[PDB]
């Protein structure tokens, strides 16, 4: 699961708090198990900052494309 | 699951409260074994700041526009 | 399930509660998942903000977005 | 499991919390559960910073790095 | 466990606290328990800064490592 605290976003800063599941992510089941607990106290994001609070479910790269592509 | 507590959006911010399906989903895989709690306390948004408090189902870039070159 | 306890809106502020469908999703097809709780405790809007109670359907935009400059 | 104290995030800067997961597992061994623990308790990242706090299962090579092995 | 004090990363730079799993992931081990001890104190970088703090897996050969047959 995920938990935070203090999270600060301002100067055309945006926040989401959840997982991000792309059109890629169409293969899976029912299955519950252990889940990986992430957590964070205070989060100060300052200019066009974005916070993601979750696991991100993707296949081209990450959250967001700037460096390292294919091999 | 998400449990918020005290959210804060002013210089003409918004928030929104649930999760956000996109025409890309339609049709697809909804349920992946999304177990996970998203809890949160403080939340600052200043200055035209979105608030997202929930998991999305995209693929078509993550909520925000980003793009970039990489080497 | 989308609930909420106390909201302040004030400074040509708007609140709305239920669920979105933008014609992007279709018409008011009602009832495809929900399969999370979101509640709010406090949401305070002050100056031109915006509450939104509930989960969105669209693909034209993410609720509130048409920018069309590169970075 | 992974825990972050304070974090600081400026210019176009952005933090994930949580995990990385690629389309290019899948069911077979994906359940990574919980295994390493992960604290950190003062980050700092001013003009184009990433802060990912988890761990990242795939075939991406790797989540974000300058290049590979160089003379 | 690993566990980190301070860590500062200015001008493009990036910070990621966690373990790295390939695509092959572990070719068995159902006892996932972790046997080494990194705590970092103070880590600053200023100019293209990679702070990688957790396990290496991967199968490149920079910031990674791997087996793989010689012939
Ligand atoms: O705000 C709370 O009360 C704490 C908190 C808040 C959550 C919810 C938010 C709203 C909810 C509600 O409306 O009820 S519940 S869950 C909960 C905890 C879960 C995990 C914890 C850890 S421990 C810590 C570490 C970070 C660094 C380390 C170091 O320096 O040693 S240890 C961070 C977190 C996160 C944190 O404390 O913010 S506290």
């Amino acid at each position: 699961r995920n938990s935070a605290k203090d999270i600060r976003t301002e100067e055309r800063a945006r926040v989401q708090l959840g997982n991000v599941v792309t059109a890629a992510a169409l293969h899976g089941g029912i299955r519950i198990s252990d889940q990986t607990t992430n957590s964070v106290k205070t989060v100060v994001g300052k200019g066009e900052s974005r916070v993601l609070i979750g696991n991100e479910y993707g296949g081209k790269g990450f959250w967001d494309n700037h460096h390292h592509h294919h091999h």
